[PDB]
């Protein structure tokens, strides 16, 4: 078995072993890369996503999120404020602030010493899930608005055409703006490439050992697993590395920096961080390996996780006892 320590795995493919993404996504996987569930794609040195970067300003973040935390340092939840538009310029001036700006630090490691110890006294704006794209579309490798859609996956495996799309989102961040603990919608692969700027810190599961994380979510978040038996479909919940170590959870962290990819596998849970004002641009995917995680994916009913109009067709198609339910959940 390849793999067994579930480590997460660095790839550096040649510009030919660039250019037939789901050949490379199968290789990383024969060298057991998905255990870990999560892997850093270096592209060629040939590559490049665009020319440059100097005209995205003028992009508009219509709903920036204030990250307001309650708890305790290491366990936490974190709810999402919505505040007044603003342009990527003004996003970056206000990420670059005296109020918000990066600290003095020393190294990574300093740095992540200081976002696990005070991330809870302050409140970063995310700009998140923006539906667009920063590939240039000349850029005919790893381009990931022109990857193949999970509806042609299905319908490749299954027979059952469906209807839906599948386009990516740009994410704009600065100091400590958080990603929460989860799994994919339908426990999809991702994929997330940092067009720009400061570090992303990543923190990942085992898919699995994902249950671990799950029950000790439970026993940390109590009034939450009450409410919900997904309640991680939030995507709300946050627990520390030590935390994790105290309560003999395997996990593995890496730091993801401009100019990489990282791939999530299905149902490798994830949480992380930015170190400052950066862009990234993500997107979900699907394999053949995929099909039987998305028939086993739990699902969020309770009302909280409201989802794409794609999701659907995927519950109904993969899940049809849980359908009923779910659709409520959503309506
Ligand atoms: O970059 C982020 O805020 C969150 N991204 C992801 O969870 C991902 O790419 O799967
Ligand atoms: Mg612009
Ligand atoms: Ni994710
Ligand atoms: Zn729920």
């Amino acid at each position: 078995a390849q793999n067994p320590n579930c480590n997460i795995m660095i790839f550096h493919p040649t510009k030919e072993e660039f250019n037939d993404f789901d050949k490379y996504i199968a290789y990383m996987e024969s060298q057991g890369a998905h255990r870990a569930g999560l892997a850093k794609i270096i592209p060629p040195k040939e590559w490049k996503a665009r020319e440059t970067y100097d005209n995205i300003s003028e992009i508009l973040i219509a709903t920036p999120l204030q990250q307001v935390a309650s708890g305790r340092a290491g366990v936490f939840t974190q709810y999402h404020k919505k505040k007044k538009a603003m342009t990527v310029g003004e996003y970056r001036h206000l990420a670059n602030s005296k109020k918000y700006q990066t600290p003095p630090h020393q190294n990574f490691e300093d740095l992540e010493r200081k976002y696990w110890k005070n991330r809870i006294y302050n409140s970063p704006i995310y700009g998140a899930d923006i539906s667009g794209s920063l590939f240039d579309e000349n850029t005919k490798q790893w381009n990931l608005g022109h990857l193949g859609t999970i509806q042609d996956l299905l319908e490749k495996e299954c027979g059952v055409v469906i209807e839906g799309v599948n386009t990516p989102y740009l994410y704009f961040g600065m100091w400590k703006t958080t990603f929460a603990w989860h799994t994919e919608d339908m426990d999809l692969y991702s994929i997330n490439y940092l067009h720009l700027g400061e570090p992303k810190t990543w923190y990942v599961v085992p898919p699995e050992h994902g249950q671990r994380l799950e029950r000790l979510a439970r026993e940390l978040f109590p009034g939450s697993s009450r409410g919900c038996g997904a309640f991680l479909r939030h995507k709300v919940a946050l627990i520390s590395p030590t935390v994790l170590k105290e309560n003999g959870i395997p996990f593995n962290r890496i730091t993801q920096e401009a100019g990489e990819f990282m791939v999530t596998f299905p149902y490798g849970y994830h949480a992380g961080f930015n170190h400052g004002f950066n862009c990234a641009e993500a997107i979900n995917f699907a394999t053949p390996r995929w099909i039987d995680y998305g028939k086993m994916a739990s699902q969020c009913s309770c009302g909280e996780a409201r989802v794409t109009f794609s999701m659907d067709a995927f519950v109904r198609i993969l899940q049809p006892e849980r359908y009923d339910l779910w659709k409520r959940g959503q309506d």
